[PDB]
């Protein structure tokens, strides 16, 4: 399984910044057949990015998107838009969005969909609270959501499909879960993936872990028989720091 | 009170279109002294169409935008980002935004400060259900949307805001509101300002009518007293259907 490691700008970020990061950084990625190096960047400066990153293994990708190809939903950017653009990857069902703005896991099924059907690679997020993992359901509702998330799905899309493990309470907390943890829930998710779909999409399927990573232990994760790659939000803000995570793949 | 109208793209296009339709219109839109036209793209295509459009009478808005100037709010792009890339309006509190996406007017009114502070002018949506018309309570509904949406500003910041009256059984059902009672409402609306920041502010904030808005009947919006111009849906996707919108406000 190649790792794919992605970055997740969140709200953060103008278009010159976002231009020189890419400038600074396209060029000393690790080959596409070693790692996948993402960079999930705001939809305003997506346009500029994919032009900056063209002939490189940087890939550009989106931190979400609507279900349907085009309609009457103010504000909200179609998959159909995000391929016509050049981008490759996007976030879907991230926790940020699932608390504060109505994203379910039928919306989130939904999208995945509509990625797969419109030729992006989508990173479905999962991950229980920290009541939730305190109750011990951590594999309950990561199962949950890993099931909604990828019904419908042919085991060949499976495949290409990635999940990332993020336990809410890791995220952006400084707190991340230990190699171990993390290693035992994708294991699970994995696991979850072989019975709705066999045990040649779970063996393809490249699940990530999200939620305080840092170049200082990314590898600890990686090294991760289970874990594949790493949601990186706060510590791929830096082109020197992204650099490094990426790196830790080959 | 200048008209205004402006085209709410919706979830609609390609940026090759998008740029095209900038192109085609941007000469051909009345002068700025006399109309205020603007049109409402996805995010994705902000960055060419502002730039397309510079040193035209043709302005370009966001179809919406989230409060905080940056943050972890996968998905969100920040009024920041907005006028740094140009950006002169940005629509607020669309219904679709508010039924669908967990838009409440406590958000609506953070994002109608963010904006002022930000430099951007909010079109900031208002409206009721068709239950809530059948009901008797559509005054009462607009009245404490646009309340709860301007609750924090000046009066003087108030007379540059924008309020878009949509009744939301009106929106792209192509059965649009009588102007007589569009009047109505908007009159009620512009009598809230009064009441809340003095005539001064009530006569000069634009109201504008939205839901089934087309080129056959704009006018007979922009006649009333009360509506200062069109926030229109389907009608502003195609170039010559929005320039005789625009045209229409002369």
């Amino acid at each position: 399984r190649k790792p794919i490691i992605a970055g997740n700008w969140k709200m953060n970020g103008t278009l010159a910044e976002a231009v020189q990061f890419v400038e600074d950084v396209k060029g000393h990625v690790p080959p596409a057949d070693e790692v996948i190096s993402v960079v999930c960047a705001p939809f305003l400066f997506l346009d500029r990015l994919v032009q900056a990153a063209d002939g490189t293994d940087l890939k550009i990708g989106a931190q979400t998107m609507h279900f349907a190809d085009q309609g009457a939903y103010t504000g909200e950017v179609s998959p159909v838009m995000l391929k016509d653009l050049g981008v490759t990857y996007v976030i879907l069902g991230h926790s940020e969005r699932r608390q504060m703005f109505a994203e379910t896991d039928e919306t989130v099924n939904k999208k995945v969909l509509a990625a797969f059907t419109r030729g992006l690679i989508p990173i479905i997020c999962c991950g229980e609270s920290l009541e939730e993992r305190e109750a011990g359901q951590t594999n309950a509702v990561v199962a949950s959501q890993v099931e909604k998330a990828l019904a419908g799905l042919t085991p060949e899309q499976v495949k290409q499909a990635v999940i990332a493990y993020e336990p809410i309470w890791a995220i952006g907390t400084g707190k991340s879960s230990t190699p171990e943890d993390a290693n035992s829930v994708c294991g699970h998710i994995r696991s979850v993936v072989s019975r709705l779909f066999g045990p040649e999409a779970a063996e393809a399927i490249r699940i990530q872990y999200g939620g305080s990573v840092k170049p200082d232990n990314i590898r600890d994760f990686l090294a991760q028989q289970q874990i594949d790659g790493a949601l990186v939000g706060g510590a791929s803000l830096e082109p020197a720091s992204f650099l490094q995570l990426v790196e830790a793949g080959r």
